[PDB]
């Protein structure tokens, strides 16, 4: 684990557009904060439906028939993107420090996970460039038919705060191999990383207006996104509210094509024969990770009664131990959470589980002087019809309950409007295989839990979204299917 | 071109669920009427939101894990639809009076076109139900994974009254071949031939409950689709504002995933070098076909204009030949317009076009004393900012219009919101191949126009639609992925 | 099990081609005998080098671009297969008697299995004609790139006697619907089945020269095949020592694709935790099913040391259950073997058995004054250097042998030169898993054995073949892709 | 274009196993010339049967299951490819430098284009390692049925001496993108440039064994590999003759999988539409590269009766403005054919031409007083039954015949046992369509010739081989699938 050994500084912090920094045509600026102090870290422009319009022109004339993005060889947009990694890898001391500092997240994980998934995940999409193919097909009749796999044109992005610089390179990565020119706008809670990479955007040689990045506020720069006549396609992580609006603006506006991940309440089923050490570390990474931060997060524990009491035990030993503090210290173990709103909302949570009875069993307050600290919390007996197995808490809050049922615990896993994964824990094969089918999730662990890759569609059954991402699959919603068509006086097979 | 020697006889006028015929819940029922002569044909029962949630209770249970439908053999989905290929082709000559009669089309393109289609499409699909395949992916760590490419569930589908037969069959044949249970809503003006198809399903052998079928109104029925909270998705052809209420809709209640095909301004571009007589053919029955009521209708007709006057000529000879009548007299070539309400709206375009200047070279009124029938009408010398131009007619109205400049012809094309179909008529190449590339729609015909097969995928760009329909692409719509990934010990290639 | 009600009347006996029957060049006449009586049944028409011009001749005129097997619709030549697989479902009694009967095939099978199976085949068949698609490609430069997957060509086909109509059907379901045409030659001892299907080819519909069925001998009209200079691909299933004499023709002759299945020596490997009762009930199904007469026989049983006693006491009981006999009577379970040199090959390798030391538990001789019988025979404590543990007997012979040590009985299970099929008996999900994977096999089932099914590929590993059949797979080897590369001024992704 | 500013100094001169260099088993060396000066470069160390042995060892034991290349991630395999191209671009210089001199290849073509399609196809094989998924497939009955794509094993590779360092990458990039381990055999003229990338796989980090290399000769090194009992599958590109050959031992030995390509005899086809000019340039750049020793090269060109005569009067023109010489020096256009043998083949063929009555319209003979130089040479009508249009020349001689039919010059095309490559320069969309899907050729080219990138599959028809190199095609004969089918107690859709 390196370190930056030199403080960082904070250099860019305007709006980029055309490959060039711009101040917001308002003049307005608004602050960033550092999570862990509340301090403020620096401005940064801030971008509204004015320069959503000059950033969407801009992506709008790099994607003209006969531009150099529209005309360069697929492999060159797939060298474009390795070359991003390897600067991506340059910096990436820089951008795990950024990402830590603006985002609350552990040195550690922001080092070792978030920009080694960066950079995997920008050479996986690199490689699909030159590898996305239409069809010739047989049609009845004397034409040849074929059909093109042309990029969509101009992408709007509305990324997050949990992972800025993940799903920053999720959402760029596909959109660009594919051809698209995008219009992000990062949370505004965590726009540094992005306009960091921003700047590696144009020393790696991506022509202007390819990619255009727009800091600002979500009813302002992200309502202008959404409900703009210009981009063909927005794509959004983050709140089902919000998920809503932007179907809501989209159909309002020029039926752009939508693409939602959302956030879920995922269960685990832990049956009786289940290496049980193995479940209660996997469920527990899968609840605490990124202090609960995570769409994914392990929100519903199912466990077989006759080893649920050893389930909570275990689990309650393993939540005793984190360190809380600066998520830049060495040793330090849970940061904080990223703001006002979500620490007030995980408090709240909290709170409803004792007022509705269930058992806590640790943690249930604040911690510190200074940061949005929540202790590490679990709640065992806790039952269907209680805040926090119903609502995505966003926090370091775990919830066990007990089933001795099989039928009637999928049925309680599937009775929610979420659908983004779940985890099966057992040792046979029939159920590992069955009750994988029954569960209505995009992705269902088994024996393991968290586990997200590149090669692997990603995403929601049911409103925990629409659409996948990565894999394959993904680069499916970044095209748009022309079928030509074309008259010929006898076909041959 | 045999007929039914048999007069028709209406039998069934009920609403369609669990396989049984049931009256509206209210009681209330609604007329049908023959769009030749204006007189009513029958009554059928008047569905609404009370209905939809009971065909939609029914869908959802035959959708349960453990059903019939949920477990029998991929194969067997595939057996069930060539089995009801083969029953539609034993009443074709009843079906095909059917819908000439309550859709106003000209009985030998109802036999000889509809009815084929609807054949040869729902081979097509029995024949992907068991080719439908997942993947395997060699994720990074110690894991299997797998993906599978599940059903997504319960479908809802508002059909239209122009092709109400093959728009069922294109609807209800990738969702059925994929998996999924629907709920289908025909058009107010068109429910009957959807009614005996329903009649055919249940002698077919589906299991109840898998197609439903809640004849009503668009404000009530397909309202109720559209904002239900327990339909997994909904399928629309129609109206741009419709497609918009229902994206609007289906954000507001339960994020359900949402395909649209929304009509269309199509252009076709005619160089100096075409074969003349082979595009103004193609060109005029591209506008023509059907009363102008289809979607790829090629309703701006670009020509340079070293032949632009002889095109013109030769166009407005062709639109001279028609007899108009009741689509069951043999020798009869162009039937009336589905409604009044479209009627209105061809009449009142055909207005502006003489108010705004285009030059009338025939037809431009009406015709007969019932019936909603219209002229043939050709314009010429037609410009970009008149409402013929922009607005799709759906009536028998041909817009012809001159270029002399290839780059400029290509973004007028272009200058639409509408983006389904297009056609290009060049003996060249080169210019077929970069034509084609650079026009912004979702099927684009060489020397050809209105060439549609089950092979290929069919769909708009910009606000013709999203999604795709047919081909192996189409069925990427009917299907939700899962990702399993499994722990495993030792991976090895 | 419904049976013929008449006495079964053979009828086709000559040379097809060209969609009408011929003698032989010579005159010649060979006989074909029944297993069970050893007595004559008809005489059929010997085919030679002579007869494989005229067959293959017919096929490349068949072939020619313009010819109406060459331009008609993809879907169409699906119809034909979907007609020809209505055809043998309507003769189904018929077939299956005769499968029986000139076969030695117990008739409830060859209703039940091998009939059903050929329909289901040609049907899955019929359904990829006009699913097989090219590509279009990204290459580098300003070039448009397609590819088209075209038939092969002329196709010659080399059956066994095992599964006469199941392995005529997978030849020519996948050759015909990817639109080659092809020169079949049964096996000697079962040309019957083919000559009747060629009848109904007819009445389908197929053009002629598209299938053409030469009976003949195997070094006389096979080696003709396998030599012929205007043969582009030839397919076989057979013995291991042909298929090298095929595979040197070709490279001899015309360089010709090679298509092989040749058989094996399948391991199943049985761990203690497995279901005992299921994994016994399906090795003994493995190895017994028709006669040993299988290439998936289920040939070596390794079986964990604390569950062994007991697997062969069950596998024991489960062998003395047999009712030899004529195939045709209701309650026979085991018929003959097919002729006098299987019927030795099996007997000295039971000697063998006995001489090098294995232990016989039941069986171990002939049955009866005539018909090729073989006593259902186990042999338990085989180890691996014996004849009966290395050598494919294709006879009812179950060997039985002990491990203790699991990476040694994978090493064991792999130290072979063959490598078709092998089944793996244990609930752990994780040994499934990494057995499967480490297994050198084509198929490896998991909990069952001998499952195979249209859907799938089906093929050896190392000297069990080469190339898959059946599956999407299997429609690879059925065409050549060609690649066309056009210049353009100017690309755009 | 840069070059090296140091003169080449030759290091690797051993055969290469397990990343280590090692005599010969025998102790004998071979020598390796120059083929523009005649004169010895260095010795190398010339492997046998011995050292073959050696090697499939090496590679046997790096491809079993557990070993650090069978488990590492495919994304880590993709890693290494992508490392060794940039190593090579590290070296390119040099490479180039030896390339040209040990191949008589001009220094600007081994430099702009050996090296960068050596580079660039790495980088496109680098790309689909993590991308090769096998399929999860609807079964009937009641089982989980799912394919691996695994790699083949140890695969043996047999380069020729016309493009030695492409040959080597588009064997091994495939190869080892799917996973497999390699023994190649480069050709006993020029050992050197693979030698040296060997010390990059070294460097890149491949593990060892997985890339072997051992030089030597044909009849001893690479029968060797062709008749191996252990190696898994053969590819080669070279003559028919060896061709053969090896397709024949792979056969009698262990029924290993085999790919060839092994050259044409390619032809044009130029209309009297075509832009002639154009049509002149890539039919003489078709057969005139690198001293006409291309596999593609178009050494048939028809041409329309009407343009006939200024097409030979361009193309003599062209082809007397060589100058012959050293491929090292800038302004060569024209180096050495590779060897006596070859040159002898060449001067002979030319007699022929001569002799037989073809129209000599320049060149016709050897050059200079060392180097294996032929003057460029150009025959007019030629006619279908003389040497020179039906035996593969490897030379530089242009073949230039007269047609008046299409019909009849598609046939005269076609007629031929070879099926490379063809090119068709027309004008007209319909008859490039038409044309290219009648010619019976790997690879079409309309308005250009000899564009190949790692986008397409590239491969004979007929005798010019089998299979596929390159595109997603390429890919497919380097795996070899397995079915994997699990019992389960209930499947659902
Ligand atoms: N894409 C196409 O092929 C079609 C395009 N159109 C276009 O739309 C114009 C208007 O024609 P209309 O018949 O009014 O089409 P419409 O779009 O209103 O009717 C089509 C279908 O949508 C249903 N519908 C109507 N209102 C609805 C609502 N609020 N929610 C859910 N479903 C609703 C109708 O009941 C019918 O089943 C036409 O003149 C034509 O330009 C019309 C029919 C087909
Ligand atoms: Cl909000
Ligand atoms: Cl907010
Ligand atoms: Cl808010
Ligand atoms: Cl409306
Ligand atoms: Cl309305
Ligand atoms: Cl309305
Ligand atoms: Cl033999
Ligand atoms: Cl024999
Ligand atoms: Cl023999
Ligand atoms: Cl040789
Ligand atoms: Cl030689
Ligand atoms: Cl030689
Ligand atoms: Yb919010
Ligand atoms: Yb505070
Ligand atoms: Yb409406
Ligand atoms: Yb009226
Ligand atoms: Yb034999
Ligand atoms: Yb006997
Ligand atoms: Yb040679
Ligand atoms: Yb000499």
């Amino acid at each position: 684990l390196p370190v930056l050994l030199t403080d960082l500084k904070i250099q860019y912090t305007k709006i980029f557009i055309n490959n060039e920094w711009h101040d917001s045509v308002s003049g307005k600026k608004f602050p960033v904060f550092n999570p862990a102090t509340e301090e403020e870290l620096c401005q940064v422009e801030e971008g509204d439906k004015e320069d959503v319009d000059k950033a969407v022109k801009a992506a709008r004339q790099a994607f003209q028939i006969g531009s150099p993005w529209r005309t360069m060889d697929a492999s060159e947009r797939g060298r474009l993107l390795y070359k991003l990694a390897d600067l991506i890898e340059r910096d990436r001391l820089l951008l795990a420090t950024m990402e830590s500092m603006n985002g609350g997240k552990l040195y550690s994980n922001a080092y070792l996970n978030d920009l080694a998934g960066c950079i995997k995940t920008l050479r996986y999409c690199a490689g699909w460039a030159d590898k996305i193919q239409g069809r010739t097909i047989p049609i009845d009749g004397n034409f040849f038919t074929y059909t093109r796999h042309e990029p969509i044109g101009v992408c709007g992005q509305i990324i997050p705060w949990n992972f800025p610089l993940v799903m920053l390179i999720w959402k760029i990565g596909p959109a660009l191999s594919c051809g698209n020119t995008v219009v992000v706008k990062p949370a505004e809670q965590t726009p540094l990383t992005a306009l960091h990479v921003a700047s590696l955007i144009k020393e790696a040689g991506f022509p202007p207006g390819v990619v255009n990045i727009v800091p600002g506020y979500g009813p302002t720069a992200g309502a202008a996104i959404s409900s703009h006549m210009d981009i063909d396609k927005v794509a959004f992580t983050g709140s089902t509210e919000v998920g809503k609006l932007i179907k809501e603006a989209a159909g309002k506006s020029n039926l752009k094509r939508v693409t939602l991940e959302l956030g879920g309440k995922s269960p685990c089923i832990v049956l009786a024969d289940a290496d049980l050490d193995n479940a209660v570390e996997f469920a527990h990474h899968g609840v605490f990770y990124h202090q609960g931060q995570c769409c994914i997060a392990a929100s519903r524990i199912f466990v077989e009664e006759s080893i649920y009491d050893e389930f909570v035990r275990r689990s309650v030993e393993r939540a005793k131990k984190y360190i809380l503090g600066n998520p830049l210290t060495p040793g330090v173990t849970q940061g904080p959470q990223i703001d006002k709103e979500q620490y007030d909302k995980i408090l709240d949570l909290i709170e409803s589980g004792k007022k509705e009875g269930a058992k806590l069993e640790c943690g249930g307050g604040p911690w510190g002087n200074k940061g949005y600290f929540v202790q590490p919390t679990v709640f065992s007996n806790v039952t269907d019809e209680m805040r926090i197995a119903k609502e995505e808490i966003f926090g370091p809050v775990q919830q066990i309950m007990k089933f001795k049922s099989l039928d009637d615990v999928i049925k309680r896993a599937n009775n929610t409007f979420y659908g983004l994964s779940a985890g099966v824990f057992t040792k046979d094969i029939d159920k590992a295989i069955t009750i994988s089918s029954a569960l209505q999730a995009g992705t269902v662990w088994v024996n393991c839990y968290g586990v997200v890759s590149a090669q692997c569609p990603f995403g929601g059954f049911k409103m925990s979204g629409n659409g996948r991402e990565l894999g394959e699959y993904g680069f499916h919603e970044y095209t748009e299917v022309k079928t030509v068509t074309v008259k010929i006086s006898q076909k041959n097979s």
